[PDB]
C-alpha cells in the first residue's frame, strides 16, 4: 500500500517517472472515471496561478476545489460559466468526465478549458491547447483520466452577476407550446418531473436588471408534514408514542422530509405515489422568485446519498428544436407507471450546448447542436445495509428499462460520472460496440498507448469501456 500526496508539480512528476521507472502502478484519486496501485492524491495542489481580470481567465491547479476556485476569483469580480452537481469536486476531474450545468447556450464544463498540463507517463509534462497539439487537447480534455494526469488547467471566466431564480409548476402540454421560447429566451432553465403526477417545476435563472431590480413557507410545507405524521403512524404502529421519539421535525427541509417519507417504504409503489403527490402540492405553493450570486444559485449544497443514472442526446437547435427532448420524458414517465416502478422526484432534466471534446457525450461538429441531459433518481436511507440493497437492485431495474427502451431510440449516451459496467458479457460486449459507434475509441486507445506504453495509469472500468 503506496499512498502519494504530492504538493507541487514537480513533486508529482517526480512520482510519475518514479514510477514508471519501477513499471509500478498509479492510482489518480479524483481525476476521472471511478488494488495494488499506489494512490496519488492531488488535494494538495489547489492555488490559484493566474486570474486575467482582461480576458477573464484563471489558471489553477487541477486538486483545487469548486468552492475554492470561486472564492478565489470572487474578489476579482470573476465567477465559473456554469457549476455542475456538488461543489466539492476537484476541477481536473469534473472536467475530465464531461461535467455540465444547464443552459442551451453554456455548454459543458471541458468546453470552459482552454489549455492544461498533462503529466504523461512517458513523454513527461505536455502543455495542450488548440494551438499546441489540438488533436490530444480535445481528447484529453475529456480524456476520462486515462491519458495522464491534468497537473494544471486554465479555465474561461465570466463576470461575476447577481443572478435572479424564477420557480413556477406547469404541464407537458403547457410546455410544449413554450418550450422553443423557454430554452432561448432563459439563461438557464431545467425542468422537474414528478412521477406518477402531471406537475412539472420549470426553474429558470437570469441575470438581474442593473436597472429595475403567496404561501408561506410553512404553509406550503404543512400537508407534508401531516403525511409524515399518518405514514409514521401506519407503517411503524410501534413508533412515534410522541414526536419525541425523533428530533423535531419542522425547521427540517423539504429535500430531508422527502428523504425521511421515502424511507418508511421505498419500494412501495403505493407509498411513493403518495409522496410524489404531496411534492406536487409542495411546488405549486412554492413558486416566486430568489435572487443570489451565479454560485450559490447554481451550485448545490449537502444533499445525501442517491443512485442517479444520466444520460445526455440531441434535442435539435435552439432555431429548430427537435422536440425528442420532451418525448424522451413522456415515454419514460409511461414505462414507469406501466411497470409500476416506485419512482421519486425529481426526473431532472437539463440542456447544453454542444463541446469540441470528442469524448464528451455532448460532442457534435454542429456548433448550434444542443443536448438535453436528462437524471433519474432513487434515494438511499442511511441505515441497514439490507434496505440499501434492494433499493440498488430496483434501481439497477429502473435504469435497464430506460437503457433497453430508450437509449438507442434517443441516441442517449450515459454522463460518464455515472456510468456503470455491466457484468454479463452479452451487455458488456454490446456497450463497447455502441461506444465504439459514437466516440472514437480508436485514436483513444492509440494516445493511451503512446502516452503510457507501461500501462501504469490504467482502471478496469475504462479497459472494459475501450479494449
Amino acid at each position: 500500500r503506496v499512498f502519494h500526496q504530492p504538493e507541487s508539480l514537480a513533486q508529482l512528476e517526480e512520482v510519475v517517472r518514479e514510477a514508471n521507472a519501477k513499471k509500478a502502478r498509479i492510482r489518480p484519486v479524483g481525476s476521472g472515471l471511478s488494488s495494488r496501485a499506489g494512490m496519488v492524491n492531488l488535494a494538495l495542489m489547489d492555488r490559484v496561478l493566474e486570474v486575467d481580470k482582461e480576458r477573464r481567465t484563471v489558471r489553477v491547479e487541477a486538486g483545487i476545489r469548486v468552492q475554492q476556485l470561486v472564492d478565489g476569483i470572487k474578489e476579482h469580480g470573476l465567477t465559473l460559466q456554469n457549476f455542475a452537481s456538488i461543489r466539492e469536486q476537484q476541477i481536473g476531474g469534473i472536467v475530465q468526465v464531461g461535467a455540465h450545468g444547464t443552459g442551451a447556450r453554456l455548454p459543458p464544463i471541458d468546453e470552459q478549458v482552454i489549455s492544461m498540463k498533462l503529466v504523461t507517463p512517458a513523454t513527461g509534462t505536455i502543455e495542450v491547447s488548440k494551438e499546441k497539439d489540438p488533436e490530444l487537447f480535445y481528447l484529453a480534455r475529456c480524456g476520462l483520466g486515462g491519458l495522464g494526469v491534468v497537473a494544471e488547467v486554465t479555465l474561461q471566466c465570466v463576470d461575476r452577476q447577481e443572478l435572479v431564480e424564477h420557480t413556477t409548476v406547469s404541464t407537458i402540454q403547457e410546455i410544449k407550446k413554450n418550450h422553443k421560447k423557454f430554452l432561448s429566451e432563459n439563461k438557464h432553465v431545467k425542468y422537474l418531473y414528478i412521477p406518477y403526477t402531471d406537475t412539472v417545476v420549470v426553474v429558470t435563472c437570469n441575470p438581474v436588471s442593473k436597472w429595475k431590480g403567496k404561501y408561506t413557507a410553512d404553509e406550503a410545507l404543512q400537508h407534508v408534514r401531516q403525511l409524515y405524521q399518518e405514514s409514521l403512524q401506519k407503517y411503524r404502529p410501534d413508533v412515534k408514542s410522541s414526536n419525541e421519539d425523533e428530533p423535531d421535525i419542522n425547521e427540517l427541509s423539504f429535500t430531508e422530509l422527502r428523504d425521511k417519507l421515502l424511507a418508511l417504504d421505498p419500494l412501495n409503489k403505493d407509498h411513493v405515489i403518495k409522496v410524489n403527490q404531496a411534492e406536487a402540492e409542495f411546488w405549486k405553493k412554492s413558486e416566486g422568485y430568489r435572487v443570489g450570486w451565479s454560485d450559490e444559485i447554481l451550485g448545490f449544497d449537502c444533499g445525501g446519498q442517491q443512485w442517479v443514472s444520466e444520460t445526455c442526446y440531441p434535442a435539435g437547435t435552439l432555431s429548430k428544436p427537435s422536440m425528442k427532448d420532451i418525448e424522451y420524458i413522456e415515454e419514460l414517465k409511461q414505462l414507469i407507471e406501466k411497470e409500476h416502478i416506485p419512482a421519486p422526484a425529481p426526473i431532472e432534466q437539463r440542456w447544453t450546448a454542444r463541446s469540441k471534446s470528442p469524448m464528451s457525450p455532448a460532442s457534435s461538429p454542429a456548433e448550434d447542436d444542443i443536448f438535453s441531459w436528462v437524471g433519474i433518481i432513487m434515494y438511499l436511507p442511511t441505515g441497514d445495509a439490507r434496505q440499501r440493497k434492494e433499493i440498488t437492485e430496483e434501481f439497477f431495474h429502473y435504469r435497464r428499462m430506460t437503457q433497453e427502451w430508450l437509449w438507442d431510440r434517443y441516441s442517449a449516451y450515459e454522463h460518464w460520472a455515472k456510468i456503470e459496467v455491466p457484468k454479463d458479457n452479452e451487455e458488456l460486449a454490446a456497450l463497447q460496440a455502441r461506444l465504439r459507434k459514437r466516440f472514437p475509441v480508436d485514436a483513444y486507445n492509440t494516445a493511451r498507448r503512446e502516452l503510457d506504453p507501461n500501462k501504469i495509469l490504467s482502471n478496469n472500468k475504462l479497459d472494459k469501456l475501450f479494449p
